[PDB]
């Protein structure tokens, strides 16, 4: 299979049990440590997004944290800005927040009101999507804005999770599925 | 220097927030413009290159705004980062060290294996005030027996007395402010 892709998963370390019994945390670290393997990540990305929506794709959009770590290189690669979707209470100036469920409390993202124009077309970036409440959580956001979500996409995938169906309509993409 | 100006043109200031008083630097319209993001990485890595020459072995970025330049700054070197993360994020073994900030304490924890003895790292945030952060980021690298070569960052504000705090460690900023 894919050289490129197996840069990446090579460099995926899996944690059992944590932070909890019977989870599997999926630590990109490795990646970002081994610059060949995230270079191999923004590529794959890159291409994916490129060839999927061509000249559509107007501004990245980074989940923070580790979502910013993928965004702005993501965003280089595509000649493209990275604009900041951050938990609340963060940003200055006029924000828009929205409350999501996260393990087994709430959490609260927000976005700069004039982080997009309305028809602004938008691509979402995380390392991994689990439930897809952050995700959907940006996603709400984006459309609050009055900017187009044509994607979500991440490095890792949970499928048990079914966090794609949580997000359909809007389209998704990972490099890499895990149960 | 057209370049720096890049940069400069986008940082944005909010008077009195998060509190009254802080004057907050908002990098947000770096990333958001790609020439000036391109500009603002280009800078710190001709500084560290020019100071450094090849000694760097891995970039710090520091959790959360030094993870949006840590990256691009390692790539256009070469090299890998390595995170440190507020605590309580990281899987596996771990270390941690407190520090001020605001009227409390917080925690940045790094992975006991991130590095090994000896190896030589630079650190990046986006922004230097007092030094806590990047002082708590210096202190769990010495604690990995690695050295810091230096901390930089896009902004400094220099009332603050940031750069005396991590002395000896060198620092560089691409902007000051009071
Ligand atoms: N098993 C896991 N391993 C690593 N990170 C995870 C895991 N599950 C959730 N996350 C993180 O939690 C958020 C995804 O949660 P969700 O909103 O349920 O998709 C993202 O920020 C992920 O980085
Ligand atoms: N005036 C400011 N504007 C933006 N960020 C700030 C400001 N002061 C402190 N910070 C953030 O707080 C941390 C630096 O605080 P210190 O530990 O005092 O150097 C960095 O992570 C900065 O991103
Ligand atoms: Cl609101």
């Amino acid at each position: 299979a894919d050289s490129e892709l197996q840069l990446v998963e090579q460099r995926i370390r899996s944690f059992p049990d944590f932070p909890t019994p019977g989870v599997v945390f999926r630590d990109i670290s490795p990646v970002l440590k081994d610059p060949a393997s995230f270079r191999a990540a923004i590529g794959l990305l890159a291409r994916h997004l490129k060839a999927t929506h061509g000249g559509r794709i107007d501004y990245i959009a980074g989940l923070d944290s580790r979502g910013f770590l993928f965004g702005p290189s993501l965003a280089q690669e595509l000649g493209l800005g990275c604009v900041l979707i951050r938990k609340r209470g963060k940003l200055p100036g006029p924000t828009l927040w929205a409350s999501y469920s996260l393990e087994y409390g709430k959490a609260e993202l927000e976005i700069q009101k004039d982080a997009l124009e309305p028809g602004q077309r938008v691509v979402v970036v995380d390392d991994l999507l689990a439930t897809g409440g952050t995700m959907n959580a940006a996603c709400e956001l984006l459309g609050r804005l009055q900017a187009e979500v044509l994607e979500c996409v991440s490095l890792v995938e949970l499928t048990s999770l079914k966090g794609r169906e949580k997000l359909a309509p809007v389209p998704f993409f990972s490099l890499l599925q895990y149960e």
